[PDB]
């Protein structure tokens, strides 16, 4: 076979998630976004928030292999006064793609009993809503109307809700909160390195994905298709584990910046390119956001950790077909 058959097999048995259990996973979600937005607006009627809403992969039709995961994002409302947000690259963690969230002036917020040092800091929200996640035995049987069960995942998902729907089958729903700034939007994702892990997140993957799904709304071309052989191939090994949708979003982007060609006949020349353009940000260190490029997207990972993985694809762009195995 060539490589264009190789990869549309690969996709059709490994990457693609069968059509059922795809939208089966998606209903799940959906039915217990809505039933938790009504029982927690009562379990929790003194804490700022909007409505929480799903976000992922799975939302996106970009999940692959299996439909097992999704964010439930929990916006907190925070009064534009009494806050500011500050650029990483403007403190002295000296960190783009992630942010301060500073108290300001008088007045009291909700919010305040998760300031510490004059700063909101993402992890003493997330442990805010970690007691509700451990809360959650003490809960009525929630969905039970569309026979779900709500258990909170085994340790150490803290932020982590399972639940089970006919049958044996296991949608894991995270909740993510989410802080918006002016037009700034954060999420309390901690970055990878300790270190940072009380700085907030900024929010890149609305913008990117959204950015994918345009460029092959206007030709029908297979960007989307190929991002989910990558996103597939990534999952396979530990090694390769380590790189994330993000990246690999990214490198599609700036390929499409390069490549205007999309053609499902032209997927196997974009993988090798996609191979090779994956190949020189290891190299350099440095994959910067095609939508913001002040963020490199390598900066979570150490540098043994960029040198093993180039170490891992070195034979990529001779023995392509090696990757699918
Ligand atoms: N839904 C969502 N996830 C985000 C965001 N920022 C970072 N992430 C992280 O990116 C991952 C989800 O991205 P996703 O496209 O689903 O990757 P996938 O799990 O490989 O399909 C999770 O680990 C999230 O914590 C965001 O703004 N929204």
């Amino acid at each position: 076979m060539s490589l264009q058959e190789k990869l549309l097999t690969y996709y059709r048995n490994r990457a693609a998630i069968p059509a059922g259990e795809q939208a089966r996973a998606k209903q799940a979600a959906v039915d217990i976004c809505a039933e938790l937005r009504s029982f927690l607006r009562a379990k929790l009627p003194d804490m700022p928030l909007r409505d929480m809403y799903l976000s992922g992969s799975l939302y996106d039709d970009l999940q692959v292999v299996t439909a097992d995961h999704i964010q439930l994002i929990v916006p907190l409302v925070l009064e534009q006064n009494l806050w500011s947000c500050i650029p990483g690259e403007d403190t002295i963690m000296n960190v783009p793609g992630f942010f301060l969230v500073r108290r300001e002036n008088r007045g009291s917020s909700y919010w305040d009993r998760c300031v510490v040092g004059g700063y909101l800091s993402p992890k003493t929200v997330a442990d805010t809503f970690e007691k509700v996640v451990a809360g959650s035995i003490n809960w009525p049987a929630i969905g039970s109307l569309l026979d779900y069960v709500i258990r909170p995942a085994p340790p150490p998902e803290a932020l982590t809700l399972e639940v089970q729907y006919e049958r044996d089958k296991h949608l894991f729903i995270d909740f993510l909160p989410s802080v918006t700034l002016g037009d700034t939007v954060l999420v309390a994702k901690p970055h990878r390195l300790a270190q940072y892990d009380n700085l907030w997140r900024l929010s890149l993957r609305p913008a990117e994905t959204a950015r994918l799904r345009a460029l092959d709304q206007a030709d029908s071309g297979c960007r989307s298709l190929c991002l989910k052989i990558l996103k597939a191939i990534c999952k396979s090994t530990p090694a390769l584990g380590h790189l994330t949708a993000s990246q690999l979003t990214n490198v599609i982007l700036h390929l499409a910046q390069e490549e205007a060609d999309w053609s499902p006949d032209m997927l196997a020349d974009r993988f090798l390119q996609a191979l090779r353009g994956l190949i020189s940000y290891l190299e350099a260190g440095v994959l910067p956001s095609a939508l913001n490029p002040k963020v490199n997207l390598f900066a979570e990972l150490t540098p043994e950790e960029i040198d093993e993985l180039g170490y891992t694809l070195y034979c990529s762009l001779s023995e392509p077909e090696v990757l699918l195995q």
